[PDB]
């Protein structure tokens, strides 16, 4: 009961949020007309027509009045929402929902925190990026890969939104929700979770196996990975983010390390769009190709500043302040001399 | 013995070194002879680093690689683990050569007049040869891991399927 309430209160608060518009009184303005007996009277109309009178329905007979003037807060939504990940047991549609919910609010998803609870014995990175055996699967590995369908996800949404009534809300809730990944996406996902909690049936293990072998090297970035760029700067901006706000060492080490890691497999499809070449798309991509993210010759330079400010924040985090500080005084960027001044 | 009556520890090239070193760097040398204390220095500098013909027997090289790789391990500050492990590496990649030599049971050069005296009670035996590759081989993946390339070094560790291999594994 305590997990269904978590449930419900992460999904209502994060749908209050949605339904909101970001307009400050909203919800003063809802209780004033609606938490009456004659908003409830409109309610009960709207769902039962005339089939309930207000004696005979729960709503008719149930205290609406006593309603507080509650904006919901982030810091308890993010509590509420760690509570809600135990009665989904991981579910990809769940995980992928609350993302586009934070991703909607311009905040970096508590990925990492819903990731060790989820895969509580899974090591946080692994030092065989070339390997693609599942057994070698890292934390980061499903952090980037989440990331991903978030993304994903929500330009699907824009892209079949340019047409909707201002009014509708930029996600729905879960049960009328359509699926906001790819079979794909999901039989990846279910591959990985039935291998790492024990749950796969018996005689399957060695085809799930070849599932998240063949898309676990597109993840890493492994030769012919197939990766749109956009793809590739959203996960190293998104590590880079998360790596930075770390207290520990050992974590801001490792998220940098896998930040660089995408970068420097981007500087050669940046290096194909300054030779105004086309990038290689599969036919049966694991991430669906945007054209509208395609990135432009003008937005490269930035995008090589960008690397070269991560390679050098992974010199600083590796101790080498000395090559740090030559490596920032060559980017001559503000985010430069801000790393020079701290 | 206490060092009053302790003989001396060190050859006199070693000394002669040494002082060359310790007089250049503090700003002690005499007036005119830094020509002749920077040739010294520049001789011997190529024993130290192990660069093309330095005459050094195995078991240095090995000493080396083993308190350089200790040392760095101990160290809290990622900067000097990875100086550390770099220079471990250095000497494990100069080593790796004269132990194809041993495996051939080819013998080693050694110097009219060594900086450092070889003892043939440490010349490394065949049998030993295989534990110092894979020793070699555990330096090279805690420097990857040290370098933040985790994947590099998780497939090197699984690669020498030793107990030391499967500890850092398990870290």
């Amino acid at each position: 009961l305590e997990e269904l309430a978590f449930d419900r209160q992460s999904k209502s608060g994060h749908l209050l949020l949605t339904l909101s518009h970001g307009k400050q009184n909203f919800i003063s303005e809802i209780i004033e007309t609606f938490a009456n007996q004659c908003g409830q009277s409109i309610l009960l109309k709207f769902l039962f027509e005339d089939n309930l009178s207000m004696q005979d329905s729960f709503m008719g007979s149930d205290d609406i009045s006593y309603v507080e003037n509650r904006v919901p807060d982030l810091s308890e939504l993010s509590q509420h929402d760690n509570g809600s990940l135990r009665i989904h047991n991981g579910d990809l549609q769940h995980l992928t929902w609350l993302g586009l919910q934070w991703h909607f609010l311009s905040t970096l998803p508590p990925l990492r925190k819903w990731l060790k609870q989820i895969f509580p014995r899974v090591p946080q990175e692994t030092s065989r990026l070339e390997s693609n055996i599942p057994e070698s699967i890292c934390l980061l590995d499903l952090e980037v890969f989440l990331l991903a369908v978030v993304q994903t996800s929500y330009l699907q949404l824009q892209d079949n939104n340019t047409t909707a009534d201002p009014n509708r809300p930029r996600c729905l809730p879960l049960p009328i929700c359509k699926q906001l990944f790819t079979d794909r996406q999901r039989s990846w996902w279910d591959a990985v979770y039935s291998l790492i909690t024990k749950k796969a049936l018996p005689g399957t293990s060695a085809k799930l196996r070849s599932v998240i072998q063949h898309d676990l090297t597109t993840l890493r970035a492994q030769e012919k990975h197939g990766l749109q760029p956009a793809v590739l700067v959203n996960w190293a901006r998104g590590l880079h983010k998360t790596g930075y706000s770390l207290n520990s060492f050992y974590d801001q080490k490792e998220y940098m390390g896998r930040c660089v890691h995408y970068w420097k497999k981007l500087l050669p499809l940046l290096d194909l769009v300054k030779q105004k070449k086309s990038i290689p798309e599969p036919v049966d991509p694991l991430f669906k190709h945007f054209h509208n993210k395609d990135i432009k010759v003008s937005e490269v330079k930035d995008l090589e500043d960008e690397a070269c400010i991560a390679f050098a924040t992974l010199d600083l985090v590796d101790g080498k302040t000395e090559d740090a500080i030559i490596a920032f005084e060559s980017v001559k960027n503000v985010v430069a001399y801000w790393n020079l001044a701290l």
